[PDB]
């Protein structure tokens, strides 16, 4: 709470309006605060685009969309032009002419979203049209957290099956975890814990194999992964020029460059994407129907998606991507060349480093000291460094390998020493789940405490 | 109806080459500037509720100074989750949180919507829980939002709505009477949005507080407006925390808390009540993860806009934002019943229902559309409303609305049997099969998305 002291907390209406300006100013300086830890690429993953020039661009749209609605389509027929052509455009980009040209979808509000809409879609499509009502997935133990939402939420039974020894889903286990209450499988590419990509071309045959489902969770990987494969980079085939591949979810507001608040869910065949729609037919609030989980949403957002991939068109995403894979061999090398570390499995550009000699949970408390806002990772005990356009920019890519260096060598000097958030690492990582369900509870209440 | 179609390209596909950012920018403005006349003129029903050029470019900088934030990472951007913290405790202090003794918390959500399904979805585990109730029943009045429909088939909860009275308010003996051992909440609307009546909160929350389980009031479109308009002398009985039997309240900064599209608030009585909506992973690879709400990555520049928006205005800017309303329903109101043919639904504050036991509603909405109105169809009965906002208190306003509809009724009564446009769309619509509406509504739905 760094403001709690210098700007005053609100609890209760103010009695009079406050002017405008004043309010503006107080955001300004937290601004102020806030921006040089991404914008000097200080941060994993977090802001993905970060340029000046960029952002007021997006701010603008925003600013120009502001009022927009989506809810209804008669007052902003702008913007629902906007998200049929980021549908459309992030369509084509995964390889949907492929698939015939029937494949179609829908803007979301974040991979997340993305993600429950295609597992509550499965759900739906299996109990009318197989009879399915004890629905299960299958997924491997890496695949989002967002899936375990999605379960508990929907009244699916997850299935969460192990990984090989690089990292990368066992499809033999996913194979034998399949009943005839499954309706989906999924694989990520890549993942968020190690940045891999699962054997997709496999899971999605098993998938066709046993008439079910096949979600590609590509909300990291959609708007990198394409590109990575035409500049000659070693990607599998992931999208819809895959049979099985039945849905796919990719994030416009991470690697896409739009604004926060905006991700894409898309479907092979129209029929699968009829079961995501809500319709209230009787309702005395007259015909009502959305597309997705919310009613009333920020058109403005879908608006920025929509004018980033138009900015940026395949030269840009080309580009972006180059720049970051480049960063991304630079940094990787320069791990490898630490004697007591190691990557976790073999990453692109979201790299887990780990070390079985060391407490890594130390050495990223001594990059943490520097600067550095890293995830903590845990089975096995990790961090990761998603790579974005803000460490391409001079010099990041040196300073976080120079940084990691010293933190090593500290590390080695002390190995018992664990300051700060490195033992609280630890704890969570040998704490029994529901103890950390506890904990975390009280943790969100903090957040949400004011004085 | 796509009106850009034929005035600026389609993009089905990336562009080879990045656009350029100026052209992109021209584009949507151009948009704007035929869009914007109508919400901005008095001529929308809802939709845009503050609407004022300074207000907004007030809320478009707060965007902008907040554009990159994302509160899922709170250690980056505090500035965010004091937004929210303070959001929370200003709205809860509104609706009577004092009275509850301060146990009273919440969370920012994205809308409505999502305010209402997160109610849903806690009272539902909440019972399982603490009940042992593993089939669970909700009991709402039939005005109550389509989206419990929704928030019903999303978890698994049979929905059960109860009949009006004559004032088109909920019959809280009818709610009695559908109350079962396996029902975990009772809502009410204040006001419900097809009629703008507030049902009998205090009667259904003792409903509740006997039978020992939840009662949620939707306060989604009144919870800007009743706390002040009961303070301005007006007919409102208490709807919120004042009443014990009250668990929890959802409340839209987004509609009359004139924050900008994206946010909204749900309360709940006590945080044990609260626990059960956060979602917690401990097992999760990525390391630890917890989301208060459905998303993970979401807008943060958003719960920004609704901070600035309510400290901006304080209680002397909802007092006199709500009475401007009132005054301009009163009006409005004292004008239709002057109208000969027409009557109002039962006995609403700002949003009102008008319908017509003489002639066809349809077409007399059909006669207001073209003289530039964007008014809402209601069915059972066959109405339509019009949801007064400060776009309808600016200077004539309320005048042009009523002689409008003076001509309409004339142009009506003078050919009685004349549908053109809309109306015999809504006419089928009120008549048709739900399962056929269903279909019907899913290939428009798709017509949205045609490129």
């Amino acid at each position: 709470k760094p403001y709690r002291d210098r700007f005053p907390s609100h609890a209760r209406l103010p009695r009079a309006g406050l002017p405008r300006a004043e309010i503006l100013a107080e955001i300004a300086a937290m601004g102020a605060a806030e921006s040089p830890a991404w914008r000097d690429g200080y941060a994993s993953g977090a802001v993905y685009h970060g340029d000046e020039h960029h952002i007021a661009f997006l701010n603008e749209v925003y600013a120009l969309q502001s009022q927009s609605n989506p809810l209804h389509p008669d007052l902003w027929p702008s913007t629902a032009k906007f998200e049929a052509e980021v549908v459309a455009m992030t369509a084509h980009m995964l390889g949907g002419d492929a698939a015939g040209g029937t494949v179609c979808g829908t803007v979301t509000s974040g991979g997340t979203e993305s993600l429950l809409l295609a597992m509550k879609t499965y759900r739906d499509w299996a109990r009318a049209t197989k009879g399915i009502t004890a629905p299960e997935a299958v997924v491997p133990v890496s695949a989002h957290a967002a899936f375990d939402k999605a379960a508990q939420y929907f009244g699916i039974k997850l299935v969460r099956t192990p990984l090989d020894a690089d990292y990368r889903a066992d499809v033999a286990a996913m194979r034998e975890a399949i009943t005839p209450n499954t309706v989906v499988v999924a694989g990520s590419a890549p993942g968020y814990p190690h940045g891999v990509v699962d054997p997709i071309p496999e899971i999605a045959a098993l998938a066709a194999e046993h008439g079910i489902g096949c979600h590609v969770d590509a909300c990291l990987g959609g708007f990198i992964l394409p590109w990575a494969e035409r500049l000659g980079y070693p990607v599998p085939p992931f999208d819809f020029r895959l049979e099985g591949v039945t849905s796919v979810s990719a994030d416009t507001h991470k690697y896409g460059y739009g604004a926060k608040g905006t991700s894409v869910i898309l479907y092979r065949r129209p029929d699968l994407l009829h079961y995501q729609y809500f319709i209230a037919a009787d309702w005395p609030g007259g015909l009502y129907f959305s597309p997705t989980f919310a009613g009333s949403r920020p058109g403005a957002l879908s608006a920025t998606a929509w004018a980033a991939m138009l900015s940026l068109g395949e030269e840009g995403y080309l580009d972006a991507t180059r720049r970051i894979l480049q960063a991304a061999d630079r940094l990787k090398a320069g791990v490898r060349a630490i004697p007591s570390l190691k990557i976790l499995g073999d990453p692109l550009w979201v790299i887990a480093v780990a070390s079985d000699e060391l407490n890594i949970y130390q050495v990223m408390e001594e990059m943490a000291g520097r600067g550095w806002r890293l995830n903590g990772l845990h089975r096995p005990p990790a961090f990761h460094v998603a790579l974005t356009l803000r460490h391409t920019e001079p010099g990041v890519v040196d300073r976080f390998l120079a940084d990691l260096q010293d933190a090593v060598a500290q590390v080695r000097a002390h190995p018992e020493k664990a300051t700060g958030m490195a033992p609280v690492y630890g704890m969570a990582a040998a704490a029994p789940p529901e103890l950390v369900r506890q904990v975390l509870t009280g943790f969100i209440d903090l957040l949400y405490e004011v004085h």
